[PDB]
């Protein structure tokens, strides 16, 4: 090892605390009986603070690494699929094919929300953002799913984690159809993961809908390349949350809010606004939307990522997809080509090198969609559906530890004691 | 201060870190420099870590001190009003005259629920636990009031606040006469917070409803005595999921959903219904309740509190309170012997006394709201209710602060970078 | 002269004029006033209409849309032939409107429809429906 016996802490006398070692990445100080003598460290935001022990997700930013239970993203969205992706990410190895088949078997076996929850939907507006009605109606289901909710219960874990891979296909797709005004459509048993998922966003009782190949790969790969980004402020979120015991359902709607949150701004959706309404190569990446760059407005648009320091290794493969798609969809997708202006730029364009926006996974995620003809305000939508398997594999680890009450300490900097005199009468 | 200016961790390299001080409390080492070093601390709890700076609440577990902006809670539930402390907690400081009725006005002018977010609760089970349906419409806010979702933005936190804070009761409220079949009361401007809230939960349009100033006050104080409690599991939740960018309503709702968490934690979940029924003076107050403690569930029930070594402060005021609403509701309160002997119970078994089960805050809050004929599932809508300004004041401080978005490292003890070839033929 | 009216008279004497083409007497006008009166009310299910349009529908789109459902409602004055019929349907209109323009804005802002007040005037009892809340008394400024 480098320096990796042990350390000291020093004020008046030495402390001398063990460092433990991770199997990739660096390694940390414990101070886990710091605290139990009067010592605390200070550091909001926790970056330089190991939350957690985990054998999830390795991130190696700087490298462009991203790993699933050592599997390299690029390897699993080529040759894997979404739900084997999901069989490894929580059980820790590939399956075999009896593993893969009682797994999938029980995932479409539940598929189906309650008749009840469905009336909840239309009490919803039909002007509401689907992200909203989508973090509603995952909040809601503690009301109807209550025979799930012992986190201190492998039974109840295990089956709130199938109940939330099983369901949530389904409620993103109703949560589209209810914001266009089209029928809901049911889960099939028959269809895979994405092709069952783009039937109940496009199908119609107006006729059978026809799944194009090439398209159910792309959202296949869609969802496998936002399965799991570690412990993100998302993820954070729903551990947090799970360590006060907070149940399953209401896990996954804080984690949901959590991923929707630096879309919530003004000057986002200012430049966002041109992003949208507008096709053409001479009109947004033109002296227009280009220029109008004011709070964040840019990872959310696909530009960069604080994660990477050069690539976003999920984009390599999104990026391959995109081609097919594109090439594919042609008649419905040649219009929406000014990517390729928008990538230029954000790769020969100084402003975008010198700030390093590199187009992420989102940039072509969001070109695939937009193609298909998805409207942005279910992006992110999609983007959590698929995120959930990573939430529950989290959530899950967080149980297996023992469920650690987040109980933080805090530097306290207000009144001292003080006696209370009032003098209002209202 | 004395070497409170400065001190050292020793890896290798000797790296200085300063030794931040309070204004009460114990002093923090600053390691916010000790990532980009390559060194990272290990703490899953956050036990020995503090998250942040605060100025709102300040508690010594041991000498059972705790303070609401430097003012001791004995002063604030004996002396202020619940909408004071709101203003207090929110403002730092005891209103003037002036400030206090713009703030009551504030309030006052936005208590009504939008009338589609009341559609809502006809599409949840009747049969649903009411928390469980405030956790479902809280977290539905945000499709709502749409326009205060700007967490960025200074003034859509004042009206996001004023919303959680005005409507929180309105909904409270709504859950019970849902959860009992009774219609849904309209807030009345001419009455208090406290009386407000009574009047909302029992009142028919049957007869005039009369508000008792005893059980008023004692409501009051029941609100008080439980509107913030320092960095706690699900306020670090609110922190958490406010600092990922999610609206006030979702970090709200989730702080909710943490409240209750340990509810369902199955032995809570068991343990308290069998203090819910067994009512019958025999077998209570004869070791018969007490008879299984095996899985303890006791914080829940009232006995017992991490925080506190020997007592719970925020149990003075409210004994006393319990003590005088039992004699207010005349000859009614006979069965309540188990109250008087539980609490012996407490107070004289070797166990109890060993393991420090004292009775804390909510074993008498739960017998006040008993008296008042309040169900036990109502309990923690009404204590997460009461603690909703506490939350919007840590989400709020957090905010205007540096925003430091919550991003915890992991000890990786993962598999090390592996190749990925399928088993499967699916 | 339009001047005369706008000063002088009240929106339901210029209705009587309107309608009878002279100025009421007392005794006519308090019977007239008392049959605007005694229709304000909406029939509920007609009510349960407005609940089926978007709650960020244009009020006025909500207004033209609940208008022309009434006849399925009111079917027993159709029969424009009917002398009757119009006396029936003029009185309808003319109390019911105020009840479902108030009812267009209620509904526009997710706050709960206010029932006519027998007690007010039609232009007061318009500016009650508009504005109160349950929450507390309302007073009309004159």
């Amino acid at each position: 090892a480098d320096t990796k016996a042990k350390l000291t802490l020093n004020g008046d006398t030495a402390v001398e605390l063990d460092v433990l070692k991770g199997t990739l990445g660096q390694d940390v100080i414990d101070i886990r009986t710091l605290g139990s003598k009067g010592v605390f460290t200070f550091d909001p935001g926790f970056t330089s603070t190991a939350s957690c022990e985990s054998k999830i997700t390795f991130i190696d930013g700087d490298e462009g690494i991203l790993l699933h239970r050592g599997f390299p993203i690029d390897q699993l969205a080529t040759d894997s699929n979404y739900l084997e992706v999901c069989y490894i990410l929580l059980n820790g190895e590939k399956p075999t094919q009896e593993q893969y088949d009682e797994f999938k078997t029980t995932v479409t076996l539940h598929t189906m929300i309650h008749e009840q929850i469905t009336r909840l939907f239309h009490a919803f507006r039909r002007d509401s953002h689907p992200m909203a009605v989508m973090c509603g109606i995952t909040g809601a289901l503690a009301a109807f799913y209550h025979d799930s909710l012992d986190v201190n219960n492998p039974r109840h874990r295990e089956i709130a984690a199938f109940r939330l891979l099983s369901k949530m296909p389904t409620m993103a797709a109703m949560c589209y159809k209810y914001s266009i005004g089209q029928p809901f459509v049911y889960p099939r048993n028959d269809l895979s993961y994405a092709g069952n998922f783009l039937n109940m966003m496009f199908s119609t009782p107006c006729e059978p809908y026809e799944v194009n190949p090439i398209l159910e790969r792309a959202m296949d790969r869609i969802l496998i390349l936002h399965a799991d980004h570690e412990q993100n402020a998302s993820t954070s979120t729903v551990r947090t949350a799970g360590s006060s015991g907070a149940n399953p359902f209401a896990c996954i709607a804080a984690g949901i809010a959590s991923l929707w949150g630096p879309a919530h701004g003004g000057a986002n959706e200012a430049a966002l606004k041109m992003l949208e309404e507008i096709s053409s190569v001479k009109h947004i990446p033109e002296f227009f939307r280009r220029a109008k760059d004011k709070n964040d407005s840019f990872r959310l648009m696909g530009f960069g990522h604080r994660v990477y320091k050069n690539y976003d290794p999920r984009a390599t493969v999104m990026r391959e997809t995109c081609h097919e798609v594109l090439k594919e969809l042609g008649t419905k997708d040649d219009l929406l080509e000014v990517a390729m202006e928008l990538e230029n730029i954000a790769l020969n364009d100084p402003y975008f090198i010198e700030k390093k926006l590199y187009p992420n996974v989102d940039f072509y995620s969001g070109i695939i969609l937009k193609a298909m003809g998805i409207p942005s305000s279910m992006f992110t939508v999609i983007f959590a559906m698929a995120r959930t398997v990573g939430w529950i594999a989290h959530w899950s680890e967080m149980h297996s530890d023992g469920m650690k009450i987040a109980r933080p300490r805090q530097l306290y900097t207000g009144y001292e004691k003080r006696d209370f005199k009032s003098d209002i009468k209202r």
